[PDB]
C-alpha cells in the first residue's frame, strides 16, 4: 500500500477526534494521567471510490491491513497507545472514516506554583510525518471532539477538553510533522487540604503561641519543640505528594515561613528564660507580652503578602 | 466477513451474561477492582444455519476468525479485557453462543462519604456500537448472569451481582450505541478500624482528659501535646487508604473534630496555668471542674450529631 | 481439529499433574503467591493411532497446532497463565503425553486467625469444561505430581503439595466442569517476629509499669505515653503487612489488649497523683502497691486466656 | 534475507541518529531513566537498486521484513526497546532510510559525590554485532542527533545531548561489534532541598544550640534529645531518595557531622550539670559559655573544609 | 523438524556459554536480581552438513525455525526469559552456533546471617531436557562464559561469574535433565551502613548512659526512652530492607541485644530513684557509679562474643 495521490500539488489533509470515555491516575510526582478514548480518523482516497447507484452499497467496510492508513502518533506518551480498531468505513467518493479505542499513560508538565489551588492545562499532541510522495496535515473535526458526561479524575474538577483547530506544521530531519493540540483543561479539589493539612498545621503553630502566656521554661520548651517535629511530619507529608520543582509552591512558602515562626519563638522562650534567671523578669515581661501581638499580627500580614504573591 | 442481514427492518439482538469467577483487589486511592469472568454472547446469524439430518451433527463448532462475531467492549476499563475464547456453538437455525473468560481492571467511583461504614455498586459496563449495514442493540440473559459460591472481595461482604436488563441506547459519534449496566452490591467489612484505629483514637482522647484531675502544668502539656501527635499519626494513617475527596468522610469528620478538642484542652491548661500563677487557683478550679463535665458531654452530642447527619 | 470420540458412551479422562519448579512472592495483603511449575496432560485420541512394527518409531511429536488438546485452565489466577510447550509425545495406541512448563499468580485466601504461628492451605484449582460432542473429565496422575527440593517460599515452611484425586463434577451455563483441587501446605516461620515485634513490645510495655515504683507524677506521664506511643508505632508496623480482617487476629488480640493496660496505667497515674495532691499518700501507695502484683498478674492470665481461645 | 555484498573488502556502514522526543522516570535509586526517540539508520544495498523510469516511483518504501535490517540493539537497557518502525525508503541507488520510534528503560551510573548539587552524563549505548559474510561499522549523521525543545526531565536540567562520533569497535565471543556511545547531560535543581531538607535541618540543630542559654539541665536533655531524633528521621528521608553508596556523598558527610554536634552537645550538657551538683557552677560558666563561640565556629569552619574537598 | 540422528548410541551434547552485558535490580526483600546476557548454544547436526567447495561459502545463516535447536530454559527464573536470536551459523561439518541475548529475573536465595557484612554466590540454573528420540546433556565452553567490564551491581562488588562445568544430570518424569550452575559471586558494600545506621545507633545508646551521671529521675526517665523509641525506629528501617528470616542475622543480633541494655539501663534509673525517696543515695550511688563501667564493658566483651559467632 501507498498514499493516495494528490489531484494537484495539495497536502493530504487528515481531520481527526478525540473523544474521552475515561481519565484516572493524575500522577503528581511522575506529571502523568492515563486516558481511555476514541481517536477517528478522515480523509480522502481517491482509489477506493466506487459507484453507490450500481453496487446498491452506501458504504464500503475494509480491515486496516487492506487499505493504506496514516501513521498516526502521540508525541507526550510514554509508550506507544494500546489502540484497537472499531470501523473503517469508506464512501463512494471515497472519503474513509477511521475509528479506533485507544488506551494511553500521558507525559504533561504541571504547574505547582498555586498548590493545592492550582489549575491545569493536560495536553495530548497528535502527530504525523510526511511521506516522499506527499506531504500530511492534520485538523480537527470539532463535531468528533469531546468526553462522556461521566468523565471523572478523581481529585480534580474537569472544566474542558478542547482542541487547537491550527497544526503546528514544521520540519523535522528534512520531512515535515503536522502537530495537533488536544487540550484538557483541570482545576484541583483543594477540600480536603484544609481539615486534614492546613487547619492541623495551623492548630499546632497556634498552640506553640500559648508558650506566650507561660513563665515555666520547661514546659515551653516541650511546647514549641513538639510542635515544631509535628510540623517536621507535615513538611514530609506535603512533599510526598509532590515532584521537585525549581520554584517555591504557594504551600511550600508557608511550611517555609512557619519553621521561622518556630525559630523565634524559641529564641524568645530563651530570652525570657534568661532574663528570669538574670533577676529582669519586668523586661522579660515586656518581651512575652509583645509577642503575643506581633506573632499571630506577623504572621497574618506575611500569609497577606504571599496570597498577594501567588494569587 | 459482515454481520448477519435484517429478515426485515429489526436492530440485531446480542444477549449477553457475565459469571464472576474472581473479584479482587479494590483499591479505594485508584477506585478500581479486579475481575476474571465468563462472558457469554448470542445472537442469530441465519448464513450459518444448517440441516441436522443431512449433516448428521446437531451442533457446529467455529473458531472466532472463521465467522461474524460482535465487537463487545466494556466502556469503564484500564486497558482492554484480557480475553480467551472458550467455546463458539451454531445450533441449526444459526443461533451462535459465544463464550469467553477474560480479566479486567475495572474503574468504578467510590462514596466514602459513610467509610468505613460504607457500601458500593460497582459498574461493569457492556457495549457496542451500530454498523453501517445495521443497529446492534444488546440484551440480558438471566440465566447467563451469575458468581461462584467462592467469590471473595478481601475486606468487603459482597451482597449481589445483576443486571439492568434495559440498555442504554444513545448516539456517539453519528452511530447508535447499546450499553449494558452490570452491578456487583459490596459492603465494607469495618470491623478491623474499630480495634485498630476508632478505640485506640478514642483512648488517645480520653488519657488527654486526664489533665482535668491534674494541676501540674508542665505534665498537663505533655498529656495534651502528646496525645495531639498520636491523632495526627492516625490521621496520617486513615489518610494513606483513602483519596482526596470534594466532601467530608464520616472518619474524617469525627478526626477533624477531635483536634478542636485538642486545641481547646491546650486553652484550658494554659488558662488553669496563668490563673495559678496569677494566684487565682479557686477560680482555674471552677474552669477544670467543669472541664471534667463538658468535655466528655460535648464529645458525646457532638458525635450524636455527627451520626445523625452521616447515617 | 475436533474432541477424540467415544467408543460408547463414555466421558474423555483428562490425567493431569503438577510439578512446582518455583514458588515465590507470598503476598499476605493480596492474599496471593506466584508459581512456575509442569504442567501434564495425558488423554487418549484413537485417530493418532499408528503401526510401532512398521513404522519402526516407538513415538510420534507432534506442535499444539497439529492436534486437539483440551483446553485447561486455572479457576483462582489473576490473569492467564504465561505458558510454554515443552513436549507432545503419541504412543502407538494414540496415548497423547502433553507437557507444558508455565507461570502464574494465584489467589489464594488466607487465615490469619493464629498469625504469625499460622499455616495455611493453598489451592491450584485446574478446571475443563465439557463440549457439545462430549463430556471432559479431570484425573490425577500421582507419578507425575511433586516439587523440586529447591523448592523455598521466603518466610514459609512448605509441608507438602498434594493432590485431591478426586474432581468436583459440577454444571455451570448448561455444561460440565471438572474441577481438580491441588493443595500446597505450608507454615510461617514466626522466629523473625520474636526478637522484632514480639519482645521489643513487651520491653516497652514492661518499662510503663516502672511507674508503678515512682511518685513523680512528671516522669510517670511521661514513661507511660512515651510507651503507649512507642505501642501504637508497633501496632501501626503490624498492620501493615497484614490485610482487614472480619475477625481478630492472635497478634492482633494482644495489641489490642495491651491498650487497655497502657489506659488502665494512666488512670492508676492519675489517681496516685490526685490522692497525693490532696493530702492522702497512704492510700495512693496501697492502690500502687497493689498495682506492682496486678498489672503482670492480669497480663499473665490474659495471655494464657488469649493462647487458650487462639489455639 | 542475507546482507548486503561488499564492492571491495569494506565493512558495512550503518549511519545512526537519535532524536529525542520524551525524557522522564530519573530514578537515583535504580539509575535509570526512560527515553522516547526516533532512532534514524541509513545503509546501502544495491540488490534494492531501481529505475524510477520502470517502478515509476522515485523513493520505494518497504515493510522491514521484506528486506535486510542491520540487527541494532542498545547495550544498558534494561528490557528490549518498544519500536515501532515509522518509514523505510530506498533511493534508486539502493541507499536504505530507516526510522523507528521506540521507547526504552535505560540503566546509566549516577555519581552522587556533590548530592543534591550534581550533574551527571547519562549514556546511550548503541550496538551491531558482524555477521560471518561482512563487519558491521556504526557511524553518526550528526544531522539525525537531537532534541525535541519541549524535552524535560523532571527535577533536572538538560544541558545537552550529543554523540561520540567515533565507534569503539572490538572483539567479542570471536566477531566484531561496533559501539556508539550516546550522551545526555543533564545537571540537578538542587533549589527544593533548600528550603525542605538543608535549612529546616539548620534550624533544628541551632535550637538544640540554645541550650548553651540554660542552666535546667531537663530543659537542655529536652532540647537536645528532640532534635537529634528530628536529625534522625531528615538522615532517613534523605536516604530513601538515594542509593547506598561505597563513598560519602556531599549531603551525607553534613549530616553524619551533625551527629558529632548533636553528641558533643549531650557531653557538654551532662558535664554542665555535673558541675552545678557537685557545687562547681563558675566551672560550668565557663565550658558553657566557651560553648557558645565555639559550636557555631567549629560548624562553620567544618562545612567550608567539607564544601572545599566536594566542590 | 526433529533432534539430530546418533551416529552410534550418544547423547547430545549442547556446549553452552553466558556473556553478562548487565546486572541490575537485586532486591533483598524478594531475593531476585535482573540480568542481561549472551547466551550461547552449540551442537552438531549432520543433517544440515554441506560442501564448501561446490556451495562457495564457508558458513551457512538460518533462521530459528528453519532448524532444529534444542529447548533451553532456565530453571530458577520468574518468568520464561525474554529473548531474541542474534545469530545462528553452520559450519561444513554441521557444528551449528547459536546466539541470543536475553534479560531475566532470576530467583537465588541469599544469605542474611552476616549482613550487612555477607558475601553470596548468586545462580543461574540452565537446563535441557531430553526427547524420546535422543538424550541431551549440557556442557560448558569456557570460551563462550564471561562478563562486560563495565558490569556492575549497585550496592554490591562483582568478584567472579564462572560455571561448573560438570552438569547434574537427573531424572524428572521418566526423561533425563541436564542442568548447569552458572555462579555470580558477589560482596555487599557495607559502607553506608557505618555512618547511616551503625554509628546513629551507637550514639543515641552512649547518650541514654548519660543518665548514670544524672541526679534527675525526670531527666533520666527522657534520655533512657527518648532513645529507645529511636532504637526502635532504627529497627524498624534495618527490617525494612530485609526479609523475615528463620534465623539471627548479624545486625539483628546487635539491634536485640541493645533492647536489653535499654532494659536495664530503665531498671538502674528506677532502682537511684527508689532509693534516694528511701533516703538511700549512698547505695544508689555505688549502683549507679558500677553502671557507668559495666555497661559500656559488657557491651563491648557482648560485641567481641556476637563478632566471634558470626564471623
Ligand atoms: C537579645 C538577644 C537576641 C538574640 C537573637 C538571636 C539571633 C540568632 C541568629 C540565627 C541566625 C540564623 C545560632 C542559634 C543560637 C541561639 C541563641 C539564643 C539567644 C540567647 C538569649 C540571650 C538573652 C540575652
Ligand atoms: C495559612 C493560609 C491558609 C490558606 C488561605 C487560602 C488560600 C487562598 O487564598 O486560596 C485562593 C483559592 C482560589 O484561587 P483562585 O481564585 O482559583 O485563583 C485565581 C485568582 N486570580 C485569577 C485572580 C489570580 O482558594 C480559595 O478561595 C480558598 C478557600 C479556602 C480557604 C481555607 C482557609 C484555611
Ligand atoms: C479567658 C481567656 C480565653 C482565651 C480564649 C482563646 C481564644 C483562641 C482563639 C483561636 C482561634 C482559632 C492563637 C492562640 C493563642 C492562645 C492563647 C491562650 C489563652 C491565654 C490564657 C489567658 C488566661 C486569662
Ligand atoms: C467515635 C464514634 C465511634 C463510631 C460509632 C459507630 C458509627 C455508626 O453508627 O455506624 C453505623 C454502622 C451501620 O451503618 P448502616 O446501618 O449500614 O447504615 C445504614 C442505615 N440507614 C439506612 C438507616 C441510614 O455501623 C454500626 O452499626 C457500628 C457498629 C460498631 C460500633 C463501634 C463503636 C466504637
Ligand atoms: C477512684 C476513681 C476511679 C476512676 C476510674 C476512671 C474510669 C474511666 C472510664 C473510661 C471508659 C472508657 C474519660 C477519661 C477520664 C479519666 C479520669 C481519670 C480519673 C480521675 C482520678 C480521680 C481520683 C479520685
Ligand atoms: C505476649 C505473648 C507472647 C507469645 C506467646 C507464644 C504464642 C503461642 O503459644 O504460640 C504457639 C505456637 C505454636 O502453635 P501450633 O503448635 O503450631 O498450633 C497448633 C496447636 N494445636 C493443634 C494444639 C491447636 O508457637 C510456639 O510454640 C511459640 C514459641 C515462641 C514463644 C515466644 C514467646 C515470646
Ligand atoms: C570532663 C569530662 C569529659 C568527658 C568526655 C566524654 C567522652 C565520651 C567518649 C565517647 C566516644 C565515642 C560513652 C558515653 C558516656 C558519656 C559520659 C558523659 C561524661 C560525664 C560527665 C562528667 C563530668 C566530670
Ligand atoms: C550546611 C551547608 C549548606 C550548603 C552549602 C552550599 C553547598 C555548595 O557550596 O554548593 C555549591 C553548588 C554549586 O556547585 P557547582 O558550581 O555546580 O560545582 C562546580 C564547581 N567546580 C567546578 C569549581 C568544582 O551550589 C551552590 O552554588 C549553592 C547555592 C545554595 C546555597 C544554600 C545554602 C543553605
Ligand atoms: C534490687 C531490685 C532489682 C529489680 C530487678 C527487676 C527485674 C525485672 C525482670 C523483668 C523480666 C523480663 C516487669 C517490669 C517491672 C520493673 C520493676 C523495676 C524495679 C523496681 C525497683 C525497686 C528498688 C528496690
Ligand atoms: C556495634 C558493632 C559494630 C560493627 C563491628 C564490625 C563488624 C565486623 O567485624 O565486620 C567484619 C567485616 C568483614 O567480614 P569478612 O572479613 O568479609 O568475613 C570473612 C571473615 N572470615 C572468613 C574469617 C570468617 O567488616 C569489617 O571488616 C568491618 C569494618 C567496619 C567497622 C565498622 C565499625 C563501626
Ligand atoms: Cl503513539
Ligand atoms: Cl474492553
Ligand atoms: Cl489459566
Ligand atoms: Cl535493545
Ligand atoms: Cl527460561
Ligand atoms: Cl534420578
Ligand atoms: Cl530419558
Ligand atoms: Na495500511
Ligand atoms: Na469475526
Ligand atoms: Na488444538
Ligand atoms: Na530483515
Ligand atoms: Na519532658
Ligand atoms: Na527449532
Amino acid at each position: 500500500v501507498s498514499p493516495p495521490p494528490p489531484i494537484a500539488d495539495e497536502p493530504l489533509t487528515v481531520n481527526t477526534g478525540i473523544y474521552l470515555i475515561e481519565s484516572y491516575s493524575l500522577d503528581d510526582k511522575a506529571e502523568t494521567f492515563k486516558v481511555n478514548a476514541f481517536l477517528s480518523l478522515s480523509w480522502k482516497d481517491r482509489r477506493l471510490a466506487f459507484d453507490p447507484v450500481r453496487s446498491g452499497v452506501r458504504v464500503k467496510t475494509y480491515e486496516p491491513e487492506a487499505i493504506w492508513i496514516p501513521e498516526i502518533r502521540f508525541v507526550n506518551v510514554e509508550n506507544a497507545r494500546d489502540a484497537d480498531v472499531v470501523d473503517i468505513s469508506v464512501s463512494p467518493d471515497g472519503t474513509v472514516q477511521y475509528l479506533e479505542r485507544f488506551s494511553a499513560r500521558v507525559l504533561s508538565p504541571l504547574d505547582f506554583r498555586r498548590y493545592p489551588f492550582d489549575s491545569q492545562t493536560l495536553h495530548i499532541y497528535l502527530i504525523v510525518r510526511s511521506v516522499d510522495t506527499r506531504n500530511i496535515v492534520l485538523a480537527v473535526d470539532l463535531e468528533k471532539v469531546g468526553k462522556n458526561d461521566d468523565v471523572f479524575l478523581t481529585g480534580w474538577d474537569i472544566e474542558s477538553f478542547t482542541a487547537v483547530v491550527k497544526p503546528a506544521n514544521f520540519a523535522l530531519e528534512d520531512r515535515l510533522e503536522s502537530k495537533l493540540d488536544y487540550q484538557l483543561r483541570i482545576s484541583r479539589q483543594y477540600f480536603s487540604y484544609i481539615p486534614n493539612i492546613i487547619l492541623p498545621m495551623l492548630f499546632i503553630l497556634f498552640i506553640s503561641w500559648t508558650a506566650f502566656w507561660s513563665t515555666s521554661y520547661e514546659a515551653n520548651v516541650t511546647l514549641v519543640v513538639s510542635t515544631l517535629i509535628a510540623h517536621i511530619a507535615f513538611n514530609i507529608l506535603v512533599c510526598t505528594n509532590l515532584p521537585k520543582t525549581p520554584y517555591m509552591t504557594y504551600t511550600g512558602a508557608i511550611i517555609f515561613m512557619i519553621y521561622l515562626f518556630y525559630f523565634v519563638a524559641v529564641i524568645e522562650v530563651t530570652v525570657q528564660h534568661y532574663l528570669k534567671v538574670e533577676s529582669q523578669p519586668a523586661r522579660a515581661a515586656s518581651i512575652t507580652r509583645a509577642s503575643r501581638i506581633a506573632f499571630p499580627v506577623v504572621f497574618l500580614l506575611a500569609n497577606i503578602i504571599l496570597a498577594f504573591l501567588f494569587f
